[PDB]
């Protein structure tokens, strides 16, 4: 149908007709007669899965032969989401196969709907490794994506009263066609036991084992014949296990509980056992696969010429200690050496400057469940202050402050600080975000050793978050500058020298409905919610935060209705309002938030006054494949976290992509979107970080505001009286509380300049030719925000490879 | 290379090595450079696999155009085997794929040996379930085996120091390639809750629901082209199952656990609640499923025409009451017309005379976990013995001994006693043990309904344990009489007119001999234990128990040892014993049992004056894919139980078949054995069933036997003092005292008559034409232990369909 989508050439359809068949009859042993769409779903992704294996098999052939710097990208998370259509995408076989399942009766965005999502992570982070596979893929870096394998990703989201409900994602139910086993790679991580000093070095003796089985994906290039693995490990008891026997053998369960949750918060540290075993198990299992790798290429030498390891957040800071451990202990190295080697193979990406975010581990824990590599710990802390205390004699606090070790009430490890110590380069995520880095949390380790700190700014994939998600989009672009961009981001810049041009303007106008109609018709077939396409749609779509906001779009909502009630034949700007997130489970605020949400929603679409020209919805269970849908049809994109809290964000960048307008706080990767479109382009308001700073030493007082501002008097009082909740008038006391008393982000402060801007927003939209016109000025700038960008910087800053578009033989 | 293993055709060679090329390639995703040999197997049995669905699918197609009546095998056990080669022999393609692989530079039978056994049974009831499943495929019958598909089959047999360890056999840790998940027909199992009485009947409430989702696995006819299915269930958590958070995920194992492990014991009932569970959990998906295909063929009239149900020992008896409970309470049939629905519909295998074995559920059991099944247990109580009552008038001892309720200590539901009030056939596994039923334990019972017993002697399929373990036979066969004898055993009988043919009778010595040296090899590669493959292969294999007497068979070896080492120059027949089985883990005489076996062989193997005369060998790990190698190349066979205690034996046919002259009492099958092949041509020897009975009436005292037997007090003299165990002297203590004190088997009263049939055993052997003549007789005679004579047997005279050998179109 539309050319981005690649050709549909006789022989191919022809070809993947007759496998789809093949698939249907000998791998899913069904006929049509007895075929459920489900079924259907499996065929089609067998038959794509085929065209995959040769470039595969290919590809990992080529690494062998010649042998490249290999990249090993450790996380506990990867927000994959589906692989169906991305695979398609990569390998140009979207149309072919839309014509293919066409002629067999079949619509195949219906078949598309049925993959479950891979919800192996939280949010930001976690998504942020997926774009970066995607990249490293496409930039033909010899990479590799390693994590965990949880049996159960992020819980599903269920509302229930206005209250979130959690239930299992058992995602692999129904089984996953896109992974392969390999225990035949199988490795022993041990836990617990104790050290024995012997003649020849230490010994870690009468440990508990645990197998580590992996299991490989593949990541397709875009159209370059590149497919990398991402191996994910999965918990395995051994066989002699326990081994009065029934016992013994329900037993093996507690070993494999390792793999079996992810923990459902984002920029949250929860210090729990489980936790850190989980975190030990991937760095356990990937170094030495690492070293395996390595040695069938005894000189450790070369190994950082062969070796890059990237910490994603502190969540694997593990790798240090452990690959000291492997060097020292049984590769009999001494410190010094395997310490050069430790710090030149790895580098360590700061994702959060949230105090509550920052991983402490108590010494207790590290001493129960590994003892070696609290000793590691103990070392590497002592030779690094003995550094400071050389290179800033008598200063006494600063050794107390850079010290890995945290003395109190429990001694705790502070993971950031062994990260910065063990790695050749410190990053962070956002210009704003690694100047802060520099001037507050690690000012004293910039002091110390400056080289080692960077900057790489966040990316997205164009590849997932423009021509999967929003075909119509990247066709209409197509047309005007060719299909370049979709692996050269900057080309959009291109679109500038058509601003002017009314066919273009009338176009992304046109695309941008089309959107609308289609997810608003989403909302009725799948939620039974009526709302009206003419209006904006207002979305801020993220995890559920105080530090993001959500309180303060809340407060911008009530204002509204307020305003309406005043003057109710005064016309307004229609408005569809959408809110959605998951809430950590225990996070108790996070979940009145959402309770207040829909308790607003409630009041709002039923108040005849209103009609159709207010709208509030809170999005269940968002997740990656919900995105995908709700991003391109936004018009309006909510940022407006308190400057210095959002290390970069990304979903800002996607809805930048897909021609929304941004209102946002100078926050995160806001200020570089601002600047690369202009700020006459961007809705700017609020404090910036040096105000917040400000107000801080001048203490923060809420009163103040209550008192200066009646709009926002009005809506506490209604807060308090029971406006939105009169069965249960206190229910939201503790929200109101908070505002009022203990306010760690300042939602007061910012109410006045928000409404204000929210009032220039609703103006533009009135002038629908002047609204899609500064569309285009964003669009056109968002290149830099592109994943590939990121990538090529890492690969040239930190890991020392040289980025290649090349193609691989088909 | 030989003709019983099918053509190796030209197109078909060529097509098989192509398959298997695309299976390494596609499905495992390896080349031939990186390729394991494990890899290899899995490229075999998935080209094997693609020739088993077409006929498949066109099979159950079948079934349901044609709508016969179905047959349904409940059984907590089924103990498969491998299944590559069977899967292969069966359609035909032995040779082809023999060829294919070896054009590609393979070993197929290499290949074989990767394979894992399904271990999903104990023994004999197990690998009963397994043959019958096979003859019922081959003789056309639209059946149905169900069961548990347990994580842990029968545990791997480990020996340390003579002393069997146990290990968890982790059976799927590579994949099953011939399962199929049906997570669609996913169906809900409720536990524990409560009864409320309503105006509208009986409802089960507020229970917990554990999910069943099945695997189904093909089971082949012999070149029939039927393809059965074997439908085994999996135990999962509902979604919203317990709904900190993390905690609520990791319970979910606590519901799956219902089909985590087998329990390891055979012939003895442990009492336990997850037994319970698993019972309840088989019986309940099972039935639902059951009557879902019926209802898709509203009136349960012609229920018991579409519908039997076989219960494989009491194990599945809650089928009763299940069947009552949906009848009465889901579909509103009253209680007269659902009772007859019932026993029409169910019949009642019993296995077993052994009081320790018969199933006696604790009434606060079932009231915790099953209140509404006790109610309708109680209720057929009730009326069951108002039919008593009426029938034998003021016999009230009668009553109580007939009453499903056993009262005392703790109440319990006699479960064998609900399955012949609930089933219109019960039938044992042989004709003396079917006439001990009706004489002792049921007497009650048959004198009220004698029409309801029968007998159905038990076989085994001539496909796995002739033509797959013994090609060689299978061969030399075929020669003389053709190939129809596979799928009808009575053909051997055929084999009479080559008695005296001495062409025949070398041919039958010498596949002996091979399969001898092949075996002996076997125990050098694999154990490095060194034999005499011109010695009597003297063989015991089974599980461990008191009354299989391995006790008896280990008097007799070391009476063996004394009589060498009294006269050491004087000539005997060299002997290799070898005795294997598992013990029940929590069986310590069993345990014991072992232990003196390898004292034995310790002693024995290593005393220099007994030379390669006589040796000892423990067979470690004993199971199926074992059975088949050591069974051909044995020459004697024991079967040694008390008379009266092995309800049938299935190893005895397998022994008969392949070649080995039998050593046994007149217990179970061994009677109807003889009978056969006349009871000259067998070795019979100790106490009939009357012999032991007039034993216990009279008292049995062993010290008579240890008073009046000089070399039978030698033994127990060298047992006590510790010349089997010096370093430990009191070791076999446990044992000497039970066999003089408390033996329930009566060891010593045919120790006497055992002894002196081995002597005539040995005569024999030292005429090779007159043991092979013998041989013949016994071969040629072993037709009516096919288990297609059996199933055939039930299909006529218990679930009412006639058998047939038609081909279906291929
Ligand atoms: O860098 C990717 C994203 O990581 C987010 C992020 C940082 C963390 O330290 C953890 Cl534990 C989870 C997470 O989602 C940041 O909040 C966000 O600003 C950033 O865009
Ligand atoms: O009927 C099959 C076999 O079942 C065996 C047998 C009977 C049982 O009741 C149980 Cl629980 C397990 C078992 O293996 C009998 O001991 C044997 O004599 C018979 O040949």
């Amino acid at each position: 149908q539309i050319s981005v989508r690649g050709l549909a050439g006789v022989e191919n359809v022809t070809e993947l007709k007759k496998n789809f068949n093949r698939h249907l009859h000998f791998t899913l042993v069904k006929d049509r007669n007895v075929a459920t769409p489900r079924d259907y779903y499996f065929a089609l992704a067998h038959t794509v899965r085929d065209h995959l294996v040769g470039r595969w098999i290919r590809t990992q052939q080529h690494y062998y032969e010649k042998d490249p710097k290999r990249i090993y990208y450790l996380s506990l998370e990867f927000y994959m989401g589906r692989t169906l259509q991305n695979t398609m995408v990569n390998l140009a076989l979207e149309n072919a196969c839309d014509e293919a399942t066409y002629q067999l009766g079949l619509d195949m965005e219906e078949l598309e709907e049925i993959e479950e999502d891979a919800g192996l992570g939280n949010g930001g982070l976690g998504r942020l490794a997926a774009c970066f596979l995607d990249s490293m893929a496409t930039l033909g870096l010899a990479a590799y994506g390693y994590g965990i394998r949880y049996e159960f990703g992020i819980f599903n989201q269920k509302i229930c009263g206005g209250w979130q409900m959690e239930e299992a994602d058992d995602w692999l139910r129904y089984g996953n066609p896109w992974e392969k086993a390999r225990p035949e790679f199988t490795l022993p991580v041990h836990f617990y036991g104790r050290v024995e000093h012997t003649s020849q070095g230490a010994k870690w003796v009468d440990t508990q084992v645990v197998l580590a089985m992996p299991y490989d994906t593949p990541v397709p290039g875009y159209r370059n014949n590149v497919v990398n693995t991402m191996r994910l490990w999965s918990a395995k008891a051994p066989n002699d296990f326990n081994l009065g026997y029934i016992q013994a053998v329900l037993d093996r369960n507690l070993a494999e509980n390792i793999s079996r949750v992810l923990y459902p918060n984002d920029n949250f540290f929860e210090g729990k056992e489980l936790r850190l075993k989980q975190e030990y198990f991937v760095v356990a299992a990937t170094l030495q696969d690492i070293i395996r790798r390595f040695k069938s290429s005894t000189n450790f030498d070369a190994f950082p010429d062969k070796v890059a390891i990237q910490l994603n957040d502190t969540h694997p800071s593990l790798a240090i200690p452990e690959l000291m451990r492997v060097l020292v202990d049984l590769e009999r190295l001494d410190w010094d050496k395997a310490w050069e080697v430790t710090v030149k193979t790895c580098a360590y990406t700061n994702h959060t400057v949230l105090p509550e975010a920052l991983e402490r581990w108590p010494v207790h824990l590290l001493e129960t469940l590994l003892p070696r590599h609290l000793q590691i710990i103990y070392e590497i802390n002592q030779r690094f202050l003995n550094r400071v205390a050389a290179a800033f004699p008598g200063d006494v606090d600063r050794l107390r402050r850079m010290s890995l070790v945290e003395e109190g009430a429990v001694k705790r490890i502070n993971m950031a600080h062994l990260c910065i110590a063990g790695s050749h380069a410190v990053n962070g995520v956002a210009r704003i975000h690694s100047e802060i880095l520099k001037k507050t949390i690690f000012k004293d380790f910039y002091e110390l050793e400056p080289h080692k700190f960077q900057n790489k700014t966040n990316g997205i994939t164009p590849r997932r978050w423009l021509v999967l998600c929003n075909p119509g989009l990247a066709e209409i672009i197509a047309e005007r500058i060719g299909e370049e961009y979709i692996s050269d981001l900057d080309q959009l810049r291109k679109l500038l020298s058509y601003v002017d041009d009314e066919a273009f303007i009338r176009d992304v106008a046109k695309v941008k409905q089309e959107n609308k109609l289609k997810f608003a018709a989403y909302l009725e077939r799948e939620y039974k919610v009526h709302i009206n396409p003419n209006s904006l749609f207002d979305v801020q779509v993220k995890r559920i935060h105080e530090y993001k906001r959500q309180l303060l779009n809340c407060l911008h909502v009530i204002t509204l209705y307020n305003r309406i009630k005043k003057e109710p034949n005064k016309f307004v700007v229609p408005r569809t309002v959408m809110i959605g997130g998951k809430a950590a489970p225990g996070y108790h605020m996070a979940k009145m938030i959402i309770k207040l949400i829909t308790a607003i929603g409630d009041v709002v679409n039923h108040d005849p006054v209103v009609g159709d020209r207010l709208r509030v919805i809170f999005l269940e269970n968002y997740r990656v494949s919900l995105a995908e849908k709700v991003i391109p049809a936004a018009d309006l994109s909510e940022q407006i976290s308190t400057a210095g809290t959002e290390a970069s964000g990304t979903g800002n960048m996607k809805f930048m992509l897909n021609g929304a307008l941004t209102i946002g706080t100078m926050d995160g990767a806001n200020v570089e979107m601002a600047e690369e479109a202009g700020e006459e382009n961007f809705f700017i308001f609020g404090m910036r970080v040096e105000d917040v700073d400000r107000l801080d030493q001048r203490g923060y007082n809420a009163q103040e505001y209550y008192d200066r501002i009646p709009e926002l008097r009005q809506i506490i009082e209604q807060l308090s009286s029971g406006f939105f909740s009169p069965k249960q008038p206190d229910l939201f006391k503790d929200i109101v509380n908070m505002l009022m008393h203990h306010d760690r982000f300042k939602v007061f402060a910012d109410y006045e300049e928000y409404v204000k801007c929210q009032e220039r927003v609703s103006a533009l939209y009135k002038n629908p030719r002047e609204w899609t016109r500064m569309v285009i000025r964003n669009i056109a700038t968002s290149g830099k925000f592109s994943s590939d960008r990121t990538i090529a910087q890492y690969a040239r800053e930190i890991w020392g490879v040289e980025p290649s578009r090349q193609r691989l033989p088909a």
